């Protein structure tokens, strides 16, 4: 369970980063549990399908041509098959090398094991600040 | 459903939904100690511009925050989602925020959505992680 957890919660951001690199809302949403939630400044989406349709629009608009960066800052096992990862990083526009302003965030990734597979029950980000 | 089917998940969600009232009451009294006591010993608080880990670190932060930026403010909020993730682990999402004197509704940076990730120990539900983000649409 501890080993299983730690690598599982490493896997979830990797999949999100890969989906973002291809601006692929389908692979992005598929990381989430069916009733998973995403909370960002100015946004709440509940359910994999709602996350999917939102990212489809977002990738076509405000997130077009951007890339994601991040590094882990905390990870905890909360119980059998449930883990929380906290990362810092954010979204870079072309020409940027480090996340800044509203693009710089801390994110929480609540991972749950369902059907022998880990999925994101909840993602949330908040501005990193100090900047 | 009969008397042989459990009501534990519903009781869990009710217990987690009661945690915000403990925070509201602590805040009304600018009491950083009662505020921090809602958290697990290694619990985290993430806000725009803030990361604190550990009950005692949250305590010291809120002691300073109540003396400064949050002085004279109050908290409001209502639940928008609750899920039991496993025995003893639940997630509540609320909306609301912090009101300055004379305000009736949270606005701007004061208006947030918050997650309350709660983990049961010793029969008590405590906050493993609190995080808020601006509500926006405003």
């Amino acid at each position: 369970a501890p080993d299983a957890a730690l690598a599982a919660v490493a896997a979830l951001p990797a999949r999100i980063v890969a989906a973002w690199a291809d601006h692929d809302a389908d692979r992005f949403a598929d990381v989430f549990a069916e009733d998973g939630t995403m909370i960002l400044p100015g946004l709440f989406r509940k359910g994999r399908e709602n996350i999917r349709t939102h990212m489809a629009a977002a990738f076509a608009g405000p997130y077009k041509g951007t890339r994601v960066i991040g590094s882990p800052i905390d990870a905890r096992l909360l119980g059998d098959g449930i883990a929380l990862l906290i990362t810092e990083g954010g979204i870079l526009a072309p020409g940027e090398t480090e996340a800044s302003g509203d693009g710089a965030v801390r994110a929480s990734w609540l991972a749950v094991e369902q059907d022998g597979q880990w999925r994101l029950a909840a993602y949330q980000n908040s501005p990193r600040g100090n900047d």
